[PDB]
């Protein structure tokens, strides 16, 4: 249970964003029905009223959250990966138009998870944005918490893997447009009950094993890590 506080910018704190620039559900309830609308950008996916400017080459940090701002971030317990796609915001996330940033499922040298480095790094993960037109984009950063996705919700929907699901308004002001973006997945569509990394046991296959849904990120990202750049403790 996590929701996106806001951003940074070259380390640089944006301002709380919540139904500012970031279109934030209002709770931090999981998305598990991988067929419903609610896998684009979760349950209230409207336009709010500020995008954040950026360029291309910028680092752009997603800060989440568990109740209040810096504090466990996520449960411990919600072992998984973290994605980052961006699609253009003319498609309001509708189509084949959510190209994947960033990747980050299990580190073997840690021996961790992307969830439990994202709680080390009170919360912030980030990519490079990437040398796309100018315009209005939807930033889509997705964690899956995997501690009941032995089974598949379409089976069972008490239990599933758990989406963790936010869309963030960034508006691209400098580029020069030289890696333009290529086909999108659709959200929902790409996730089915047989797609790698959807139904996993944590609790008897090796991490090791485990093999995040496609698609492979993009050959055009500059992304990206799972890292603290600004200390919120400061404000
Ligand atoms: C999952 O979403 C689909 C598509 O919106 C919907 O038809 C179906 O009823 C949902 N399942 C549940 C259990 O709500
Ligand atoms: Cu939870």
């Amino acid at each position: 249970h996590t929701l996106v506080w806001g951003v940074w910018v070259n380390g640089v704190d944006q301002g709380d964003g919540r139904n500012i620039y970031i279109r934030s559900p209002p709770n931090n309830n999981p998305v598990k029905n991988l067929t419903s609308p609610d896998m684009t950008c979760n349950v209230d996916n409207r336009v709010v009223p500020k995008s954040v400017p950026v360029n291309a080459g910028d680092t752009l940090t997603f800060e989440w959250y568990h109740n209040t701002r810096d504090d466990d971030i996520i449960a411990s317990s919600h072992h998984g990966p973290i994605a980052v796609y961006i699609a253009p915001a003319a498609s309001n996330g509708q189509g084949n138009v959510w190209v994947k940033l960033f990747e980050d499922a299990y580190n073997v040298t840690n021996s961790t998870w992307a969830v439990d480095r994202l709680i080390t790094a009170h919360g912030q993960h980030s990519v490079v944005v990437p040398h796309v037109a100018p315009g209005d984009y939807l930033f889509r950063a997705e964690i899956i918490a995997l501690h009941e996705a032995d089974s598949l919700y379409s089976q069972n929907p008490i239990r599933g893997a758990q989406f963790y699901i936010s869309c963030a308004q960034i508006t691209i002001n400098s580029s020069d447009d030289s890696t333009p973006l290529p086909a999108g997945v659709p959200f929902p569509g790409a996730y089915t009950d047989s797609t790698p990394g959807i139904q996993f046991n944590i609790y008897t296959t090796p991490a090791t094993s485990y093999v995040a849904p496609p698609p492979s990120v993009w050959s055009g990202a500059l992304g990206g890590s799972i890292a603290q750049v600004g200390d919120a403790s400061l404000e």
